[PDB]
């Protein structure tokens, strides 16, 4: 049986087992480092492909909403920006496979200008683990090929989601202020 | 107590009741029927706004690999392509509120050109929900603060990621031709 | 003297000439059937990066406008719609050098797959050049370091303006009405 | 005689006389105050919609690839960018009409945040130019309805280029240096 209600349920199911596979690896003490670290960064850079910049996408919208300096999709616009880096400034390079030539090249200009490169990718021995200060674990589980993407995307927005509020912690005063400012504009378009 | 590992499980929890609590109101007969809406598209339009369109974007990606004609992110250009839909054409239309004025906008010119409208959207009576021919609801249950946009999206790709796997099945052989050749392509660039 | 005015002045002549260079090279009568197969293409696929990809996405908004299936900016997606591309649809190449490894790999897939290859590129004998079904040339013109991209792009855009208005000229009645209705929806935004 | 030849001629006459007209109402002087402001600037929004949008992204990858730290396309985005900004940072708000209600939104929350507006936008009392503290002219010159904005295009980038080498010119050591280290990644992906 490959109905729609069965194809629903598994794939639930794949999601949680990815949330959950991926939060046993957390390593919680050099998180809130990490976090740390962010949120010291003059710029940060989020670089990925594909559905990985999707994600990072999905985390810059909301750091953008609470003040941090963000950097877009084009491959070799995003190489331009990792150049121009500098000490203190940071790189979230997210890539599953952390072997895409693309991410690999950004992040080795990022760390050569001396930033910080946070690698967020699979649990494997890839260029991108190789080059990154920390690297953030992330676990599809053994997933079905018809939503191999999805529950991948699960995992990864599970890491994102993390640091996005354990940035707000760190703020939460101008953090509550921004959204609120942010919430009035936009109501201003309806 | 607000340690990361606190946040970690209460967030994981929280995405977990919004994929049961979207997929409690799936009807599945008729989500079967919207999939074949879909599947007969010569042209698919998502519209959104952000969270929602990040949503629509990862969802256009895994369609255009598997063969569809999908249309961006500017709310103008929007509106000019929901104005040149056609009888037949599909508008997916991604909207937790159904309230914003570009995608109302947007779902009414597609439905006035005689195109097909699919709403996503939260279980409230919205514009949205009263232009669309099919509406598939989304709830992101009871939220905290820091992590309702990051809920609402769980349950939202819990929706999008459905459509896509019923539209695999509609059309496996030619999907895994597509992925197939997608795959080796982007593999050259490694 | 580097003066402000005088580097305004430089540049508008650089411009100029990169107009009257790219226009000399035009063969009116095949620019005349190139325009008539895109009008007939059910689904164009407009490729690029940096530079290139805004001047694609420039003429993009304008075709979706007056009702063509357009399809974005990630080279790996691009590469996804190359190959999914059938007998019939067009792609535009967008690329000065004609040698960058995504644009020439998303022009192999779509001529493989039957599609009808346009390119738009500099006057050297590039990969994509020996691809394309029809190249259209693009002349910068002898330019100054500091604008060498901005004559390319005045040069493409030379090019691209020049489809875009023999378009119209094919189904004026459609472009006018759609060009009303899409007027008519954005001055609601106001 | 509506020939595509007649057509390249008149068009590329339109663009050098919106290239004439934008350049004769710059304040030179003015001009050079402004490029310092930006130079100065922490942090550059550049906002706009539909062609504007691409005219300021144009302008945003060369000002990225020099070490500027630049915001995207999503209106309500830009409008939560707009509120986060700080005294010191600039908005360069790119619109013609200057009454795009999601452009002037942008503004006022940019000027109240105490940034600093410069407009882009044609010479029209407009609500955008009301609220900048320095406005630069486009003007597309009277242009046949076909190319309208095609013409405008040309005046607005005309500004922006500008805009571009006065920065090259206030740091011209970083600015090569940067260039180079571009030009040497983007190699490696060929
Ligand atoms: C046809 C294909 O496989 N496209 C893939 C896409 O699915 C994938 O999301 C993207 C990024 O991958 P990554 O997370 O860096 O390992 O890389 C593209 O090449
Ligand atoms: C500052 C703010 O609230 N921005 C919101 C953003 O969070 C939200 O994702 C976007 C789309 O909302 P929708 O799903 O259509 O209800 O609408 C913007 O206005
Ligand atoms: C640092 C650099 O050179 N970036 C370039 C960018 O300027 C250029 O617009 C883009 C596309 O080039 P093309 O028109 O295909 O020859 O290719 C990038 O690699
Ligand atoms: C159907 C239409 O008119 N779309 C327009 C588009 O052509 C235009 O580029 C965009 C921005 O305008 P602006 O430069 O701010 O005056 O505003 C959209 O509404």
């Amino acid at each position: 049986d490959d109905s729609l209600e069965v194809i629903a349920r598994k794939l639930n199911r794949e999601k949680e087992l990815a949330l959950e596979q991926t939060c046993a690896l957390l390593d919680y003490a050099r998180l809130q480092k990490i976090i740390e670290v962010i949120s010291k960064a003059p710029f940060i850079q989020i670089t990925g492909l594909g559905g990985s910049a999707l994600v990072g996408r999905d985390l810059s919208f909301k750091l953008m909403k609470i003040g941090y300096r963000v950097a877009e999709a084009d491959t070799h616009v995003q190489a331009t920006v990792s150049q121009a880096l500098k000490k203190g400034d940071v790189q979230i390079a997210i890539s599953y496979s952390g072997s895409k030539k693309e991410i690999v090249l950004c992040a080795e200009a990022a760390r050569k200008q001396g930033a910080t490169v946070i690698a967020i990718t699979s649990l494997t021995d890839s260029p991108l683990r190789r080059l990154a200060h920390f690297t953030l674990d992330t676990v599809s589980g053994e997933t079905e090929w018809r939503s191999s993407s999805m529950s991948t995307r699960t995992a990864q927005n599970s890491v994102t989601d993390l640091l996005f509020v354990g940035l707000v912690q760190l703020n939460d005063v101008e953090s509550l202020k921004m959204i609120q400012r942010s919430s009035e504009l936009t109501q201003r378009l309806k």
